[PDB]
């Protein structure tokens, strides 16, 4: 099965509304730049982002001119004629528009919270993919609380029937349309659903998790934001999820969750994994196409888990553009972000940053010693692991945010695709290191094992170990004497 | 408010067959023993065992003289002459018909399951009270978990509404007939009913904590089987109490049930008081009148928290009676417990034994430094502690296991009763020590905190506190968005005024 590649396309609107393929001044990412070897390259484009409105409907947001957008996202669907795997989907939310302090977050509260909003809401997702020619929906809440989650499972479960149905009535039987959301890729946002973990993925195609931003300047150490695995000389974080509303025994929890952890992408995808009913083929690795950069930071180890002094409110609260190097960043007025593209200029520029890699993390950053500064990204090399990680846990494919951020020649993008798809690449040496795994055991990847059958009138030791109901169980204390399932003292510990 | 004294009268059906006041060694402890002082100094005694038979209603063992069995009851019930406040309750199981591989546990399972089953199950409860004439019912089945919680509840409820209506049938109005339970006394145990701990309690006068047996030749090290308080230099135990159905967070789970910790009898108090809708008023601590005995100890700590080469099967194994000086050991074939009466004899017989003193349990201990022998019981002196305890935590009162151990004067008794009652007794100035407190709190005792109103629309960092919907709530991360407190992120750590 072809691993996908997700791609978000992001657009504002002044650059729809005055969108043109040759000034790079005023778009810097136009379609055209999506070659037809791009287009090969990709399965999904997330054209990003439309909202919902007062009215409790998808929409974009209405300062935008239709026809301008129509037109852009025409060029994105002309695409398909250079790959017919190709989707043009459409995502709904990002954090501008619903994080819990967010201008439309209300809107995603109250979309989700009847059957008729519910089926209101639904609708519009499929007319607006209709109207506008998207093969798919992506939601990008960010995100549904516990209280919410209900009301945004049946929503799924609303757009899934819809969907269906339209894929019939449309002959797309060979290129069904797709429902995906954006998925925390941290344990602590993770915890706001978990428990429903399952529910929230039966109706789609792929949660495209967001492993990445674990790190930034609201935290107070630098790191890697997007560690692949952990390295014990970087910070350690609380497990969330052993607080989420599971109604599990404190040793499920403790099996389950240990804390402190490595926040990682790893950590991630093993979090999902550990919930019974979440197949690892519908769980996708988001990557970022950008680095984090940090000031004031200290030496000993590169710039890496070192205290600094980097402002973490949005936006960037000065005039102040620090980043050595970073054209993109004063036009974007904000050093603390840099694209691929810009970091692969400023590396081979002269201009004082040392690219270092860490070889638990598998990642790469840049130190500028004089300046004091630290940059976490992501790139070729980093990515190899990553697809090979992707390839093993038998993952559903890669997300990535954004293409306008490759450099002008597609690397990151190609390099993606040489992974999963060259006949010519061969990464069976491909070393994955020693870097911290997360371990944790959850209903969903018990270990399987063997056991006698329990036996009832037995009486049974601390530890001792028994097969039933096709579970292998163990004891937590001592002079067992009733059945697994019935009796607290017995700890599913695999499956037969 | 009287504190109960609780005494068990364990008589079994051999005895009862062949009942006699004038040869004890057929019965040791006939009911003539209960003298009117004594019988003043009781507020209950519970006639012991009936069980629950195959037709799934109260009965006594098939093998009973039932004329025999009148008589002994009759000779309780004579007693009430003496004490108006005195009430002699019958025990329906016990650990040997009612623990799960217990010859009759299934009957106790399925009178419990439907509506109708307990209906019957109670009626017969309430007139086999009325036809051999006892004052109320104590369950004690050790212990139902599982599914048969719900039934076990329910059928608890409908005993409590037949006796009610008794008690106005019958004109029982200044002595109503009465409803106990024995509950378990360690966290093992009681978690298999924990989580549903109000619910149980409800229709009871009283819960009756059998904390005892909390060390036994069955652990590998000794112990104190009655602590009041923990020593840090004891054993400690994993605390089941975490494995319960609560729905309870990690962090509350952890809060509540502190692990490794003290098996003790302050900490099944206080896990009763833990949960919410658990009045003190209804809890009974139980003590034992018995010492648990164990061969192979070492010497340096008295024989205390030391290996040892006791068996702890059941029956005693062997025909090697080791306790020296212990003849009850002998006539009851199981040198590894001992009644109160037969210990203070080996004490007086100049046997080898030194008395010790835990002032951290504050519970006396035998040592035989000769033979390697360790003995835990209870004594007037460590009652003085339990009672104190009683009053300052305002439990219901004192229950023990059983009145044929106590010494012929009836000593461990009088203790109590002058603990409790008497004018000449002072323990305002006991010291109950530094011994380790059970420091649990769950989500239902909770302190009074006070913390500025939560205000939506801010960004909290870790460890603040804010009071919503009649709760104080922390944070256990920063850039808490969301509101207290289903949220992952805020914990309830107290309550509002």
């Amino acid at each position: 099965t072809r691993k996908a590649v997700i791609g978000y396309y992001f657009i504002p609107t002044n650059q729809i509304n005055n969108y043109t393929e040759t000034d790079t001044s005023v778009v810097p990412f136009p379609v055209s730049n999506i070659t037809p070897a791009k287009a090969k390259q990709l399965t999904h484009i997330n054209f990003s982002f439309l909202d919902i409105n007062s009215n409790l409907e998808c929409a974009w947001d209405p300062a935008t001119n239709d026809a301008k957008a129509r037109d852009v996202v025409n060029r994105l669907t002309a695409l398909k004629a250079h790959n017919p795997s190709l989707r043009i989907m459409f995502s709904i939310g990002g954090w501008y528009y619903s994080n819990d302090l967010g201008v439309s977050h209300a809107n995603y509260v109250n979309a989700v919270k009847t059957p008729a909003s519910r089926a209101k809401f639904a609708q519009s997702c499929v007319r607006i993919m209709k109207d506008y020619g998207f093969d798919g929906v992506n939601i990008d809440w960010e995100y549904p609380q516990a209280a919410e989650v209900d009301g945004f499972i049946a929503a799924l479960q609303e757009i899934r029937t819809l969907l269906n149905q339209q894929t019939i009535t449309d002959g797309r039987q060979a290129l069904p349309y797709q429902l995906t959301i954006a998925g925390a890729g941290g344990a602590f946002f993770l915890s706001r659903y978990y428990s429903k973990l399952a529910q929230i993925v039966a109706p789609l195609d792929y949660i495209n998790l967001m492993t990445y931003d674990l790190a930034g300047p609201w935290e107070k150490v630098t790191n890697h934001q997007a560690a692949l695995f952990g390295d014990a000389a970087g910070p350690t974080f609380y497990n969330a999820l052993r607080e989420a509303n599971l109604g599990w025994s404190w040793e499920e929890l403790t099996r389950a969750f240990p804390s402190p952890f490595s926040l990682t992408v790893d950590a991630a995808v093993q979090q999902h994994l550990m919930m019974e009913g979440v197949p690892s083929a519908k769980i996708v690795m988001g990557v970022p196409f950008y680095g984090r950069a940090f000031k004031g930071v200290s030496g000993g180890n590169g710039g890496q888990y070192s205290s600094h002094s980097t402002p973490g409110e949005d936006p960037y609260p000065s005039t102040d553009y620090w980043l050595v190097g970073c054209e993109e960043c004063v036009r974007d007025k904000d050093p603390r972000i840099a694209s691929y593209r810009q970091l692969e200029q400023m590396l081979q520029g002269n201009y004082g940053y040392q690219r270092l890699w860490n070889d638990k993390t598998k990642t790469p950053y840049l130190y500028h010693a004089q300046n004091g500064l630290f940059v976490t990204y992501d790139d070729a090399e980093s990515f190899k692991y990553k697809a090979k990680y992707i390839k093993q846990q038998q993952l559903g494919g890669v997300m990535f945010w954004h293409l306008g951020q490759d450099n002008r020649n597609g690397d990151l993008l190609a390099a993606l695709d040489r992974y999963f798809n060259a006949a010519d690449y061969d990464d069976s040496q491909l070393d994955m290191g020693t870097g911290l795994r997360y371990t944790g055991v959850g209903p969903g990847n018990l270990p399987i094992m063997t056991a006698p059958a329990y036996v009832p009138g037995t009486t049974y030791a601390q530890g001792a170990l028994v097969s039933y109901q096709g579970y292998v169980w163990q004891t937590k204390w001592g002079y067992i004497t009733s059945a697994p399932g019935s009796d607290s003292a017995w700890l599913k510990v695999g499956r037969v």
